[PDB]
Parts: C-alpha cells; sequence; structure tokens
C-alpha cells in the first residue's frame, strides 16, 4: 500500500495514511478533513459535525464546529492563526458547540486576529446567528473579561457575517479567488443552510442537515465533493432507541434524509465523490446504510467517520484516514508578540488576593536549580 | 489481578478495571470518575475538567463539565435523568463548555426534569453563574425553540442556584443527607471556588482551579479524596510552549499551583488519597510532576487521567481505570413520556416546507419491506 | 441502546456492549468472541485468526490462535486453566503463531494441566499437526528446560490429538455432550480443514481458510453461526498490492473465496447468522466486500473484526462489540498450587552465577520498609 | 510544542510526534523504536520485547522480536527487505516468538533475501539459537513446503550466526562500519546475553533480560542509549499476582533487576540516556517504579512503552512517541521479484482439488466489470 519506497533513509512517498503536518499542499489541490461526523449524543469515536477545508492558495476554513470537534481540529498541527474563518450551516449544538473552545483556546494559544463567523439568520432576530454569537460572548463574559486582563482583547472579538437563510444559491463570501454560496435546508425550523465553496475549478458542498429538498440537487450539481446528511435506518431506530415502528418509519421520511433518499440525491448531483455523514458509524450500523444508498447511487462514495480526509486534485478525489496524535498539543504559527491593553482593570478584588498561601519553602529547591 | 474466578460460567469478581454499568454500588460506598482531566487546549486523550460522583444512597452529581467531557460521561451508561445536578467550580470554558451538550444531548436522550446547576457569583452581576447560564440559553435559542416544538420543554429549563463565591466553607446544597460546601479560589479573577461534598462520614474535595490559597488546606482537611490543580513544570513551559525562562518560572508561582505547592498543600490536608489533575498526562511530562509532588507529600496519590475511577469504602480508597465504550449510546432510565405541550408554534414557514424533494420512488422498496 | 436501567445503584442489564468477565453465561447459551480476524500481515487493529467459544455447560475452546491473538484472548479475564483446549484449522502462522504464547504465558500464569491441541494430518508425517507441535516444543526447548527447573513441568506438555484431514464431516472430538467434526478445505496444499461444534441443539461452524468447496455448504447447513473466509476484492489487490490485473483476478477465483463466492455459500448454508472474516476491515475496503456478499446472500451477516462477539440463544443470535482492557492482566482461577520437581538439574553453570552484582546498598531503603 | 510552522501549505518542521515514514534520517543520526516493552503475559497496550534500530548509513537491525511486536514493526512503513538482520538476546517466547511472523509475513510482504539471525549458544546444542531456529523451521514445514511450490524459496531460508554465550564483550558482527558485541546475562539458565551496537562514534546497549551483573555496568559505560530490564515492585507483585511477601521480596532480589538495582547500574554506566523496560506501564504501576530508579540514578531516563522513539545526534538524545497506523499495511521496496526453478512437487492431491465448488454464475457479474 502507498507509494513505493525507493530509499532506506528517505521519506515514504504518497503514504497510505495522512499524517497531519507531513504533506505540502499543491497549488491546484484541496484537503478536506472530517473533524466530526456524529450526533448530539456524544462519543469518543465521533465528535459532532466539523470540517476543515485547506485550499492550495493557503486559505483555510472550518465548516461547522460541533461539541468535541476541537480535539480532532487540534490534532491537525495547524496554527490557530490559520483557522480564523468559520461557516455555520445551522445553530444546533452539534454544529457550533465547540465555537467557544476555538474562541478561548485559540486566544489562550496566541491567535492574534478576531474569529470571523458566517451563519444564517432566522425567521426573527432571536432565531439567527448574530443573536446566537452575541449571547455566547455574554454567556462567557467571565472568561472574556478575566482573560482580557492579560491578553490583548482583539483576538477575543467575533466578527459575525449573518446572511439571509432564504437566499437561493447566493454568494455569502467572496475573497482571494474563493466563493461560498448558501441555499436553504428543511431541518427542525427555518434558518439552516448548505454551502458550496467555489475555487479554481473546484466545488465542495457541505450539506449541513436537511430532509431531502429541491435546492441541494440543483446547486450541488457536479461538485468535486458532495457532503450530505445520511440517517440510521428505521430498523436501527427500533433496535437502538426502542421506537415503535410508525415513528421509526417517519424519522427517515419526514424529519431526515434516508440512506435511500441520499442515494436518489447524489444520483441527481453526479459529483466526483459523495460523502454520507451524521450517522453513528459502528460495526452493526454502517452496512445497511451503505446498502440503502447503493439502491440508487453507484458513483464513488465515502462513509464518513472522524479523521477521514479527502485529497481533491485534477486527476483524482482520494479518501484516506488521518493518523493523528491523541495527546495533541498547540503548534506555533508565524505571528508576532501582540501587546496587552494595560488600561484594562484587574478582575481580582483585595478580598481574594488576601488569601494567597506562602509556598516559598516548598518551592525553593526547584526555583534555585531552575534559575541556576 | 482482580478477584479470583470461582466458576467457568460465572462473573469475574472485584474486576481489576471498572466496566461502567457492571457494578452495584453498596450503601456505604462512593464512586468518583474523572471524565475530564485536561486543559483549555483540546486533545482526544484528555477532555477538559469533569467529575462524576455516585453515592450508595443513589444520588449522583457532576462537578465541572468541560469541553469534550460529555463523550466520557456518556460512556458510563447512566440515564440522563440520573445526572440532573451539576456543580461548577468556575466559568472557564474547560469547566462548563459541555453544559450545552448535556442540556441538548440529555433532552434528545429523554431527560424529563430540568437541569439544576450550582455555581458561583462574581464581583458584579455579569461575572457570575446566573448571568452566564441565562445567556448560554439565549445563545442556543434556535436549538431550544425548534426542539420544544416536538419535545415538552420542561426538561429544556435550567434552574440555577447561584451562591456567594466570597463565602468561607458555607453550605450551598443540603439534601437527603448530602452537603456541598464552597470556599474561594485565586484564579484569573474573582468568582472561582472549590467544593467539599459530605455524606455518611465521607468527605470528597473538588479543588477546581487555583493558585495556592489559605482556605483549601483548612477546609479540605481529612478528606477521603482530595482533588487539586497540579501544574506542568516550568521546564515543560519552555520545551512545549517555548516560554522565556522568566515567565516560565512565574507561571508555577503566581498563576498556578506547582507540583511542589500541591505536595505542600496535600501534606497540610492529610487526605486518605490525593489526586493531581489539570496537566497534560504524557510519557514525557508525568514523571517530573510526580517527583515535584513527592518532594513535599508522601501519602497515597493518583496522577489523574481521563476515566480514572476511585472507589471510597470504610476500609480503602482504590484507584482503577474505567474501560468504557468509545462507540457510546444513550441508555434508557425508568422515567416516562412527558405529555408534549400542544401550545408551541411551528418554527417553519411555508416557503421552506415548499422545498421538499419527492423521494417516494427511491424509498418504496425498503418502505414496503419494513411495513411488515 | 441496551436494557432499560431500573435503579441508580444497580447494574445496567442486557448491556449494548460486552464487557468480558461481567456476564453470566446461561445453561442453554453460547458466546463466541473473534480474538483475531486478520492476515499473515500484522496490524494492531487485527490480530491473525483466533476464536474463543464458551458453552453454557462450562466448556471453552479456542479455534485457531494466530500471531497477535493472545493479547485479545488475555483481555477476556478467563483463567488460563479454562482455556486448555485448542483446535487448529491449518498450520499457517496466522492460525497457530500464538500457540507458543498460550503454552508459555499460561504455564508462567498457573495453568496446571497440559495444553490439548487438535489439528489435521497432512499427506505425510512432516505435513501434519503432530509433527508441527513436536518441533515447536523442540524450537522452544531453552524456554521449556529453564522453566521446568522452577515450575512443575506437567502443564508444559502439549498433548496433540491429530485427526485425518481427508475425513468428510467426521467426529474429531467427543466429550461431555460436545462434538467437533472436520471436513476438508482447498487451501495451499492438502491438510487444512473446517470445523463444526455441536452441543445442546446448536451448531457453530469455523471455516478456517479455503477456496470455495462442495463440502462446506453441505456440512455447515443450518449452522446457528457460520464463519467463512471472505477475500478482499480484485480491485483492492491492484490498489493495495499493485497486482497486475490478471493475477488480481485469479486471486478471487483460484486461491481464495471471493465476497461473491462467500454469498453463494451462505445462500446454500442458510445459517441463522453468517460471519465473513480474514480481510483487512478498513473504512475504504469493507463496503465493497459487503456489497459482494449481498449480490447473492440476504440473511443475517456480520463483517468480523477483532473483539466482535456473538451470543447464541434459542431466541436470537446477537452481534455486539466487546470492550476489554488494553492494559490486560492474567486473572487467577480456582485451581490448586502445583508442586515443583527437585529431581531437576539447574540450567545455570557457576561461570554465570559468579557474574552477580552486589546491589544490597541501592536496595537497602525499600527493602527495610517492605519487611514491615 | 514541536517546530514553528512558517506557511499555510507547507510542512510542520521537527514534529512533536514521530510519524513513521515521514522523516529523513541524517548521516550522523540514529533512530530507535521500542516495538515491544511488555512481558510473556499478552496485552494490546504492550507487545513483548522488540527494538528497531535505523542507522544513518541506512543499515537496520531488529534486536528481539517478541510475541505481538510485528504489529508495531509493520506500522513503521519500512520495506520487509530492509529488515533482514535480527539479533536475539535469548530464547524466551517474549524475545523471539514473532520471528516466525517476520519469516512468513515478511516473505509475502516482499522480502527477497533470506533472514539472518544472530543469537547465543547454550550450555548444549539443544539450548542454543541454531537448534531453536532449525526446529522452528521444521515446526512450520507445512507452511514452508506449500508456500515454496508457488515461489523461489530463497527468502524462506534463515541463516543463523550462533556465538558463544560465555564470551565477554567479543565482536559477533563487524560489517560496513557497524559492530555488535555480546556479553552474558544471569537469567533463568545459561545462555542469555546483552548486546552493544557501535557505529560512526555512537553506542546503543540492549540489555535483554538479566538479574544485576558485573558485565553490563562495565561494557555499557558511556552509551548514548542504554536499555535495561527494570521490574515491577514487590508490593505490585503482592497486589497484582497475590504473591506472599517472602516470595514477592525475592523476585526483585534473586530473579530480576529491581527499579533500585536499575538506578545503581545506570549510575555506574553514566549513559547520555537510560531506558527502563519490561514492566507493565500502567497508571497505577509506573510511578512507584520511576521513584525506585530515582533513589540511585538522576541522569536522563525514559520509562519505555510501545512505540516510544529516540533520535540520537551529536547534540542530543530526544525521546518522542510514534504515531503510526493501527490499520497497518505492507509497504513495497525497490527489491525486484526473482526467477524460480520449475522443479518442486505440488502439495495437493486430486482428492482435494476435486472438491472445488462451481461459483462461475455467482462471480460472472463482477468478473465482467473487472475485465475492462
Ligand atoms: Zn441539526
Ligand atoms: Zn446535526
Ligand atoms: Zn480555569
Ligand atoms: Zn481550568
Ligand atoms: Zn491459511
Ligand atoms: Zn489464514
Ligand atoms: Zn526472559
Ligand atoms: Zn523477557
Amino acid at each position: 500500500a502507498g507509494g513505493k519506497v525507493t530509499s532506506s533513509t528517505g521519506i515514504a512517498p504518497k503514504r497510505y495514511v495522512y499524517y497531519p503536518g507531513s504533506e505540502e499542499l499543491g497549488p491546484d489541490e484541496i484537503r478536506v478533513i472530517a473533524c466530526g461526523t456524529g450526533m448530539p449524543t456524544a462519543r469518543r469515536a465521533q465528535a459532532a459535525a466539523a470540517w476543515v477545508v485547506e485550499l492550495g492558495n493557503g486559505d483555510k476554513f472550518i465548516v461547522d464546529i460541533g461539541s468535541g470537534s476541537m480535539a480532532n481540529i487540534q490534532s491537525l498541527m495547524i496554527p490557530a492563526n490559520y483557522l480564523t474563518k468559520i461557516f455555520l450551516t445551522h445553530l444546533h449544538t452539534d454544529h457550533w458547540g465547540d465555537l467557544v473552545s476555538m474562541w478561548a483556546g485559540g486566544w489562550t494559544a496566541g491567535r492574534t486576529d478576531p474569529l470571523e463567523v458566517w451563519g444564517p439568520s432566522g425567521s426573527r432576530e432571536d432565531m439567527g446567528t448574530k443573536y446566537a454569537v452575541e449571547h455566547m460572548l455574554k454567556a462567557y463574559n467571565w472568561d472574556y473579561m478575566t482573560r482580557a486582563v492579560t491578553i490583548n482583547p482583539r483576538p477575543g472579538d467575533i466578527n459575525v457575517h449573518e446572511f439571509d437563510y432564504r437566499a437561493l444559491n447566493e454568494v455569502v463570501y467572496q475573497e482571494n479567488g474563493v466563493t461560498f454560496r448558501s441555499w436553504p435546508c428543511i431541518h427542525a425550523g427555518d434558518g439552516p443552510v448548505s454551502f458550496a465553496l467555489e475555487w479554481n475549478g473546484y466545488k465542495v458542498v457541505f450539506g449541513g442537515d436537511t430532509a431531502p429538498n429541491i435546492w441541494y440537487p440543483e446547486y450541488a450539481k457536479g461538485a468535486d465533493l458532495a457532503i450530505h446528511e445520511c440517517w440510521m435506518t428505521s430498523d436501527q431506530m427500533m433496535t437502538k432507541y426502542n421506537q415503535p415502528a410508525q415513528l421509526a418509519l417517519r424519522i427517515n421520511l419526514d424529519f431526515h434524509t434516508s440512506a435511500q433518499s441520499f442515494g436518489q440525491i447524489m444520483n441527481m448531483v453526479q459529483p466526483r465523490h459523495a460523502v454520507a455523514y451524521h450517522f453513528f458509524n459502528d460495526d452493526d450500523t454502517r452496512y445497511d446504510i451503505y446498502t440503502g444508498v447503493r439502491e440508487n447511487y453507484a458513483g464513488p462514495l465515502s462513509m464518513a467517520t472522524d479523521m477521514m480526509v479527502w485529497n481533491i486534485t485534477r486527476d483524482a478525489v482520494t479518501e484516506r484516514m488521518a493518523v493523528s496524535p491523541d495527546h495533541a498539543w498547540d503548534v506555533a504559527g508565524p505571528s508576532e508578540d501582540l501587546a496587552p491593553d494595560r488600561n484594562r482593570a484587574s478582575e481580582y478584588t483585595q478580598y481574594i488576593l488576601d488569601g494567597r498561601l506562602n509556598v516559598d519553602e516548598a518551592n525553593a529547591h526547584w526555583k534555585q536549580e531552575f534559575m541556576g
């Protein structure tokens, strides 16, 4: 498997696994990493929905950042300054729960710029992305204020770009040769969208969540990589959640995209490569889902799980697994020492600072060796 | 290792690892599980701070619920309706980041009662837990409002019990023979606290985060199990965070509790068993932290990592690892049907319902087979 | 998932994963665990072929014990004295490589009876199981003779029960109402067999390795659980091994059982449950293998991987995953202390015993403390 | 942690983990990977003893190849033809049990040259390495003869270089500017040795197994990397194996090298870096073993577990963890395939070949697609 090894002390070429941080990205290349593929029910094997897109022109994007996904993002060895642009398909916790963790961790770990967040509006102000992030920053005000005591607050801001969720395939970002368009999803209530990323002859579609709709098959047509929700079977709903049959059947027809519907949809789209996600990917669930899909779609398919990676180039769309460090660490970026705002008042009161314990004797031994 | 097997077809007794869901809790026993032991930097091997406490009277509490920790809590096979009470030591993201995932996950998992959260005030209103949780719920208003259309909203409520952070070892909870007391910490800014849980002659101490203070040594004294922050060494601050020598030194003295400070503290406390946490627990980090602690403390010690478990009985405090499913699922509890509230408006507009794709043909096959 | 929980302090019933050592085996129940499902190419995800069968009457058997598999066998928390009976399908390293690990490990771990091995003859004496194990014992004579100085040697014996590979579904083992039968396979050269285990109205078939043959579909018929070789695709041979097309084609026709052949076979057998094994079970291999089977077989199917388990009862054959300790330990059983032999010459010469370094000083401190 | 990233599309330099196959080895550099660190008791966390050594001149050696270690060796993406030279410290199953898996899997992984094995004599012919390997090859006669019909059998050979176990520090290998020296161990019976590898001004010492001896501290002096056995504490012997105190005490004096003896030895040796191995490296064992080493030795130390890696340079010896694929595959080398000799007997009878099942129909469909 992998490229032929030509040499005893050299590097193995075209490796059968993707080791994050080991492979340069070609100027006509895209890398997409599934940093979460699961559900609002949490699990070590699957973080909630998250995707990292890396373009050969050096731009990077996170599309969705659900609960748990930061552990996988952080295993990528990408500096925090290269991941400042996040697109949200919808405001479910399994699609933006870890925004706070990228916000606070990336700032404790030297992001110098503010985060930038694109997400949809709702039917009214309290149902949209601008309200959502504004209240998230208030929810975390203690964190924000205490950390801004010692770190310039500028990376602590979130610049929100809200767009009309009703818009049919309209441009929502246009920068440095890169476009995103959105269209609507049919999912729990008005607001949710899917995205298409256009750059340099490629199209990458992030379906978010939806029941099957008329918009996706139209605006996703001919994508290099087409991502779409694909649900657990009605039999699995009966077995895993003890649903009675009526309600089990309806989940796969009214509320979600069935495996058989996902097949219908990607048959219409004819992408280079289709990606099914948002099911629990276990030894007793996956096979009936892949069969549901094969009933109607025959093209190349990935059955997504965490740390699956796609390399998009002119000749091929290639699926591999990323082999990344469980014991992850922050990895430094180029950026320069950004200064705290020393007008910032302390958030301690003297009542608390009065309780400091004297540990001089306990610490003298290691201090003296370390200062030596 | 473990209890001796007595029969071919029987159960292996006193198993050398804890398999969650497989062991009865006796009436004079406590089980504590580390569901997060790490940092604001995410990694698959260590979720951020979270502790599950189970008492032999049937009460269960969560103390802290940091980013990523829900994946570990969910692997315990405890119905979400048994984990409704949550204690927060402070409002850093690595201590309450997964409250949202508990709130949303727990409600798709059929929690039927509101969450109940105890945490500290701050030095003004927008720095305490009541303000934080109230704005967390607004931040997720789309999630809340769309979910309540389909699921009775009573479980989607959060009753916050905000207590005075300034109070010195006061009761913040007292029910069914169980007491929680709080005292302050010194950490980033006013608000953070440590807890002591008292029940049936046991005392369990959850230190949260702090620089060394005069209160913990006094109010944790004699604990069966005492947990306290234990920082990565100043050499590791240089190696890993390429810090200059000066700021590397000050981290372990001013901002955080060094391993040597932790040993001094636990030497003052004389617990049956001390627990060091909140450091990256790796092959090249753990041993110098251990050595620092042993400079000043000789008693029983656990170097925390995720899914470590302590069983506290009259005769012993035992450390084990928990071996739990990575492919976790919600497990059902005994509660029942909440009679959904009819008085909730749909959050769809006709404009979005009009987009539904006809998928009758694609689904007819599985659909007619299933309806057997 | 799993049984409904009834009690805060109780055990979760009918758990959705199998924790080895945690479940009582009923009198009319069988448990089968895949302790290896892989190839002669090694890999942490998949040990080479091995199966553990546990019967409700207390009897346990290993069928195949390939390289790597003892790590999975050891995770089951089953005392060494309960696993003294081993059946080999054939004499490839990936089917008996860890026999020597069981022999040596289970003797240093208080096995007190000799191992018992059943395996096939070959066309001549040096091509059968008796010859193979006789020479395995000679290969490890240093390990044998040195161990026998300090441990009673009786359990270091291996009693081989060689049976006629040519026989057509004839008994090779009969004891305590348990029968094994053998029939031939077509695999590299004369010798390899498949087994059926009969007990208490159950039939479990262990296919071993073969190209498709007329015997398996006839003699496996109606099995409760039927295991058979199922090969990676001819396309996968070109991608993964760089086979030129024509050789890749013959591999799934002449030498191995194709996924499509596997499905024909199981269509003829009509087992209550089929098991495909002995392919690399990866995110980019498994789905086309499963499609292959489903071209011709529609019944219950497991795509085996390591630590998969089947529970066989009158009502159901259930597939689960086993969640087992990675940091495994031997667990003691109810045997009795066996007496060493003093008619045993030391394997040391004075030349070596004279090399001992005095270490009394370095060991003084711990030594004094331990003796109180 | 690790080196500073300088571009979005480029390669993370001096990575904090070692990804096998991702890094150039320099002309004055050595890489050592622990491919097994455990015991005769099997465990997924720890294969039995094995070491891979990659020299900057491009030579590679395996020192010990214990049960289970080939899963770790195969994760290094090194062509089988580069790993033909194997040194054994002694003939316990946990130091050479996976030789048969290197012999058989390596040969089908592509090795074209014989294996070459160096190991000690014993006190008589039947206690030596030559006898051991000649009888291992007879044990796998069925595998060898059946495989050799389909191949040139040249790679199936194993040439043994047996050397006297009694020799003090004498050359047993001297080739291409690499030297190995052996000297004796005190372990179970006459015969075990330790090795030193010298190349290009560096020295690496593989202790194997021993009770403490006068030869290791003399001939290992000044090593860049010194590896020695270091046993679990006597309290751990009582807790984990239920040894009575007296027997537990002696295990760490008479039979094995205690943690404290290990520290004295490494104190005497003064290596650039010491490695302790051959203990169960668990959350509840490793801290008491480390402390034992630290009573007597305070130089750089590694507490081995599996897939620990050392890079040796002039200016440093860096410990890292390797992050390698669990779903490993063979990787092809330059070595080109050879001409057989149309002259070996088939091992099939027509009795067996007449049992082939006609699967033409079930396979015709995929067969057609493939023949494009
Ligand atoms: Zn959603
Ligand atoms: Zn979702
Ligand atoms: Zn904090
Ligand atoms: Zn914290
Ligand atoms: Zn075979
Ligand atoms: Zn095989
Ligand atoms: Zn040994
Ligand atoms: Zn050994």
